[PDB]
């Protein structure tokens, strides 16, 4: 029962509740939330644990329940033990959208994904094959091991390759460097050194690109081999004015906060529900249509270059 044409309503309560309060990239990404909440002309609210709290999720829901907010956005840590509180606020006719990390289906109206692991295993490969000029090898500097995220964007990474247009294109190794500096760095001078013939690492990991680039900077592979990846627009940004790296990729986390407000003020205003195939406006982001199981992508990842690095502060 959704209606398009209902009023998105002035005067909302949203309050986001990230994982972590006080670093850059939460900063970033709430902050887009409180510029589309002043467009709405709603209330913004932030609360969360910080680096030294011991204090549960739950514990906020619980307060921003009391507080009687509109809609919460949440960055779940894990996916059920937030259930009962959120389906409390959800009884209580709050709005719940979940960011960055979801909850169970059945405990929140609808999920913002910064990009799907589909989006983000084509891009990388996509970045490779553009470096790669069309063929040759390519290896992977991953986290660790287990990695959940990394591990699923490796899994689509060779569903693509496996694709009869990228045929030429060759996973010759992944590599671990565990999200560790150092051991990043070492890693990928082990690959160049294994592998002579190596025309891209891609690393799928924030610490993984910054130390592969370092080491690529500081060596004889300068221009030789190319380093793309998953990576933060702040750490990268030396990197790519100094010619090491010409093309990465992540999502703008302001954009996923913002998103998120224009989610949960539709939801509360009646515009949609939810449901698979709904759409609505989210502001200078444009129209949205609500995929499976309530989620809402943000887009395809983000390309950082040169010509637009500077654009982006995380």
């Amino acid at each position: 029962a959704a209606d398009p044409n209902a009023p998105l309503k002035e005067g909302l309560k949203i309050a986001y509740l990230p994982k972590q309060l006080n670093n850059p990239y939460t900063d970033v990404e709430v902050g887009g939330g409180k510029v589309a909440v002043g467009e709405i002309k709603g209330e913004y609210k932030l609360v969360g644990p910080n680096d030294a709290s011991a204090s549960s999720q739950v514990s906020y829901i619980n307060t921003l329940i009391q507080q009687q907010q509109d809609v919460i956005v949440v960055a779940a840590n894990d996916p059920n033990a937030v259930c009962p509180s959120l389906n409390q606020a959800r009884k209580a006719d709050i709005k719940v959208v979940t960011f960055d990390s979801d909850a169970a289906k059945t405990c929140r109206d609808a999920f913002i994904n910064q990009a799907t692991t589909q989006g983000i295993g084509e891009s990388l490969v996509k970045m490779a094959k553009e470096l790669a000029g069309g063929s040759g090898e390519i290896a992977v500097l991953s986290a660790t091991p287990n990695a959940t995220n990394q591990n699923s964007w490796i899994e689509v990474m060779k569903t693509e390759l496996a694709k009869p247009e990228n045929a030429k294109l060759k996973l010759v190794k992944i590599a671990y460097g565990n999200d560790d500096d150092q051991k990043s760095f070492t890693e990928a001078q082990g690959l160049l050194q294994s592998y002579p013939n190596l025309k891209v690492i891609v690393s799928p990991t924030t610490v993984g690109i910054a130390a592969a680039s370092r080491y690529v900077s500081a060596s004889s592979y300068k221009g030789k081999v190319a380093i793309t990846g998953l990576g933060l627009p702040n750490q990268m940004r030396q990197y790519v004015k100094d010619g090491t790296v010409k093309k990465f990729a992540l999502w703008n986390p302001a954009d996923i906060g913002y998103l998120a407000a224009y989610a949960g003020a539709a939801l509360k205003s009646g515009q949609i529900t939810g449901a698979q195939g709904e759409k609505f406006k989210a502001g200078k982001l444009g129209e949205y249509t609500v995929g499976a199981a309530g989620e809402i992508v943000l887009g395809p990842p983000t390309e950082f270059t040169a010509a637009n690095i500077d654009q982006f502060n995380f």
